[PDB]
């Protein structure tokens, strides 16, 4: 129902031809200062930074006349957005700033929130706000959403995140209130808070509505902007085959990959802040669209471990397992196995996007080679192994792959895997 929704689209920010314009058909003016870099693949986006004299600026001057007739009974605004590094101790920075005279609107970070305020003038204000949760993000929350803020002068002011709302409060009296035609997307620093690092601010598709769009329409409109069955790397970009990642499971977050006499296991991250410990892996496509390089639900794909300078590929093992009281009918460690000339059986998985509000994630399926036979799913646990000398059997927290009736694991957070791409 996308053609309901787009009739009171006022302000379409798209790039387009390597340009930024407004495509809404209102015409608003559009340029550009300073360092903003274009993205010529999807999803199109903008990149700002916030540090030196010219750093990017964006400004979007509108029509004042569909301004003065949208902005002041409902309205919507709607973008999609990334943050890196944003750490939970950000100072504070305006991020979108449509004010002018000590009125308007305006769009800020800081700390672990991003912050929509309405500005009646220069000692009044009304503000909503998204906070992210900080005990699962210690490495900053760096990932794109997807926010919408409505407005009824009449009724309450929300903020959504990933269609979902996070924050309504009834709208005050906010006479005399005024709106700019002008919006400035540009990373500003507050000064009185009262030299830190640089960060980075990526949006696209930032559209303003002159209706209040309710949740069910925020969220058509959401999923109208991705393609659901590209697989996404942990910071919500499109994950890819032959690109080194630190695969994670979501519900041990604060466990790196590593490896002992060919059985993996998790240990415990040392640097908290960051993704940078344990082996990485490489995914490797067997059958999925081969016009490019993304991974994309349904894929017949294996994955590979270098150590040491040999390649392994991850394999689901035929041995007995122990575990000190669970059973354990039907569950494989997943290890590591030297490479063949061919694709072997045991190597062979079949990838599910798995995303939601807060992480983007996968599940993975133990799979014959052409995906007709699904035998299992991959999950985690603590088991009983003999690794590296050990004279004695010892608990080790190791990749599985659950087979006999996996349906039933099917809503385990222990299932979502996590793909965070390797800076250096
Ligand atoms: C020894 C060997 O032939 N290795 C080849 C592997 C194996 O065929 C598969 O990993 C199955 O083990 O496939 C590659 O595409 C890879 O994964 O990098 C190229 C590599 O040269
Ligand atoms: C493939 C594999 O498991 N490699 C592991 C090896 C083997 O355990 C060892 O060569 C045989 O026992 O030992 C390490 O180098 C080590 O403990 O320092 C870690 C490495 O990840």
């Amino acid at each position: 129902s996308m053609a309901n929704i787009n009739d009171s689209k006022i302000l379409s920010l798209q790039n387009r031809k390597n340009t930024l314009v407004d495509t809404s058909g209102y015409n608003a003016e559009v340029s550009e200062e300073g360092d903003v870099q274009l993205n010529p693949i999807f999803p199109f986006d903008f990149k700002l930074g916030s540090s030196g004299e010219d750093r990017g600026k964006v400004i979007v001057t509108q029509n004042e006349n569909i301004v003065y007739n949208s902005m002041y009974e409902s309205f919507s605004i709607s973008f999609w957005i990334r943050i890196n590094k944003w750490v939970s101790n950000l100072p504070g920075y305006t991020i979108i700033d449509s004010v002018k005279n000590n009125s308007g609107w305006s769009i800020g970070i800081i700390s672990n929130f991003l912050v929509f305020t309405l500005k009646q003038n220069e000692d009044s204000e009304q503000s909503i706000n998204f906070s992210y949760d900080i005990s699962n993000n210690a490495p900053g929350y760096n990932k794109w959403f997807f926010v919408t803020v409505t407005n009824n002068m009449m009724g309450n002011m929300k903020i959504y995140i990933n269609g979902k709302l996070i924050d309504t409060i009834k709208v005050k009296e906010l006479t005399g209130i005024n709106f700019s035609k002008t919006i400035t997307f540009e990373i500003n620093k507050i000064p009185d808070t009262g030299d830190s690092d640089n960060i980075n601010m990526w949006i696209r598709d930032f559209y303003i509505f002159a209706k209040e769009l309710d949740g069910k329409d925020i969220n058509i409109l959401f999923n109208s902007l991705q393609y659901t069955n590209v697989v996404k790397d942990y910071w919500g970009n499109d994950l890819r085959y032959n690109k080194e990642y630190y695969m994670v499971n979501i519900d041990y977050l604060n466990r790196y990959m590593y490896a002992n006499s060919r059985q993996i296991v998790f240990n415990t991250r040392r640097n908290n802040n960051d993704f940078n410990e344990g082996y990485k892996i490489i995914i490797k496509r067997i059958r999925g669209n081969t016009n490019d390089t993304r991974v994309r639900g349904g894929d017949i794909l294996y994955f590979d471990m270098t150590i040491n300078n040999k390649a392994y590929n991850l394999f689901m093992k035929n041995e007995t397992m122990y575990a000190d009281n669970h059973s354990t009918e039907d569950i494989y460690a997943i290890g590591l196995r030297e490479q063949t000339k061919d694709i072997n059986d045991n190597i062979i998985f079949q990838i599910q996007p798995m995303n939601n509000t807060y992480y983007y994630a996968s599940q993975i399926f133990k799979s014959n080679f052409n995906g007709e036979n699904i035998s299992g799913i991959c999950s985690i646990g603590t088991y009983r192994f003999r690794l590296g000398g050990d004279w004695y059997r010892h608990n080790y927290l190791v990749p599985t792959v659950k087979q006999g009736n996996y349906a039933s694991l099917l809503e385990s957070t222990s299932t979502h895997w996590g793909f965070v791409p390797v800076s250096e």
